[PDB]
RNA sequence: ACGAGAACAUGCGCGACAUUCCGAAGAACGCUGAA
C-alpha cells in the first residue's frame, strides 16, 4: 500500500550533513526511520511493524508545479547534466530515454524551487556567568518556499500504514533534522493515495533505480554490483537516546548506495545494526525501494 | 533510537559636539479735488 506523505515545513529545518554549519534540503530514509522508531518508542508502540514491513523513500523535493525524483546514475554539455540533481516525475521517462538535452537539463535544474538555504549565527552564553565568554556557532538551515515541500513514499501492510499515520502525526510536533527542540523542523504532514507515483511504480523496466539510500546483504551484494552505477554515501552519526549509554556514543560507520543509484539486479535491503555494545540496538534503515525504468 | 544532544548573537555604549533668526531697511511721497 504505497502512500504519498507530503511534509509542509512551518519553520526552517537544519538537516545537517557532516557539521552544524552545513545544511541539506532533504534527509535520508534512515534519518526518517530513526525518527519514526524514536516516536514509536515514545508512544509505546511495537517496533515489529516498522522493522519488518515498512518500506520508505528518501524525502524528495516537491513544488506546486511538480514532484521531483532523484537523478538516475545512467550513462548518457556534461556540466549541465552533472549540475542536475532532481527530475520531475513527468520528465523522468524522457531523461531515461535520453530524449533530454543539455539546455533542457538546465531548465529542469532551474525548474526546482525547493527553497532558499541560509546560515543562522547563534551564540551560547552558558559560560558568561562563570567569568567565561560568549561562544558563537553557526546553524545551517533551509527555508522552503510556501508551495515547496519534502515528500516521501511509504509502502507496507494496513497495520504498519496506520501505525505510520499515528507516528507521523506525533512526529510533526517532534519535528525532524537537527536543532529540532531549538526552533527548527516543525512540519505538518498529509498522507494520501497518489495516482501519479503508483502508476509510475507499476512499470517493469530493464533497469532499477534506488529510491531510498539502501545497502544489500553480503549475499545480495555479490549479484547486485555487476554493471551497477552508484554512489556509496557514508552514513555516520551519534546515537540519540537517553538509555543507550551514559555519554554520547557515535554509531558504527555505514556505507549505503545513494538514491538514484542504478542496479541491474534488484536487491532487497536490510535494517542493519550500527550499535556498538549499548543498552539497545541502534537500527539503521538500508531497505531498498525501487523505481523500474526502461533505458 | 534524526551528524545528534546542550547552547539567548549576546555584553558594554547619550545621535552627540560647535553654531545669535541675523544683516540692511525714517511710515512717508505728491498735493489736490469738489462746490
Amino acid at each position: 500500500v504505497v502512500k504519498l506523505v507530503k511534509l509542509t515545513f512551518k519553520s526552517p529545518v537544519h538537516f545537517g550533513m557532516k557539521r552544524l554549519s552545513d545544511s541539506n534540503h532533504t534527509i535520508a530514509a534512515d534519518t526518517l526511520f530513526s525518527a519514526l522508531i524514536i516516536e514509536a518508542l515514545q508512544q509505546q508502540l511495537e517496533l515489529s511493524h516498522l522493522l519488518n514491513n515498512l518500506v520508505i523513500t528518501d524525502l524528495f523535493p516537491y513544488n506546486k508545479t511538480s514532484y521531483f525524483l532523484p537523478k538516475p546514475l545512467i550513462r548518457i554539455g556534461y556540466k549541465a547534466f552533472k549540475k542536475l540533481t532532481y527530475i520531475p516525475v513527468e520528465n523522468y521517462s524522457e531523461y531515461l530515454r535520453g530524449e533530454i538535452d543539455s539546455l533542457e537539463a538546465s531548465k529542469i535544474a532551474e525548474s526546482l524551487n525547493l527553497g532558499k538555504a541560509s546560515l543562522s549565527t547563534k551564540v551560547s552564553l552558558q559560560a558568561v556567568d562563570h567569568n567565561g565568554e560568549s561562544e558563537p556557532y553557526s546553524v545551517g538551515n533551509f527555508t522552503f518556499y510556501p508551495e515547496s515541500g519534502l515528500y516521501f513514499l511509504a509502502k507496507g501492510n494496513a497495520d504498519t500504514i496506520g501505525q505510520l499515520e499515528i507516528l507521523m502525526h506525533a512526529l510533526q510536533y517532534s519535528g525532524i533534522g537537527g536543532k529540532r527542540s531549538a526552533g527548527y523542523g516543525q512540519f505538518r504532514c498529509t498522507i494520501e493515495d497518489s495516482g501519479k507515483f503508483d502508476s509510475l511504480l507499476s512499470q517493469t523496466g530493464n533497469i532499477a533505480i534506488l529510491l531510498s539510500s539502501a545497502m544489500a546483504s553480503d549475499e545480495e551484494l555479490v549479484d547486485c554490483l555487476e554493471d551497477a552505477r552508484y554512489l556509496l554515501k557514508k552514513r555516520t552519526g551519534f546515537v540519540q537516546s537517553k538509555t543507550y549509554a551514559d555519554q554520547l556514543v557515535k554509531k558504527k560507520d555505514f556505507y549505503a548506495f545513494s538514491a538514484g543509484s542504478t542496479f541491474y539486479q534488484k536487491f532487497n535491503g536490510k535494517i542493519f545494526d550500527v550499535s556498538d555494545n549499548g543498552r539497545h540496538s541502534v537500527y539503521r534503515y538500508a531497505k531498498a525501494f525501487w523505481l523500474e525504468g526502461k533505458i
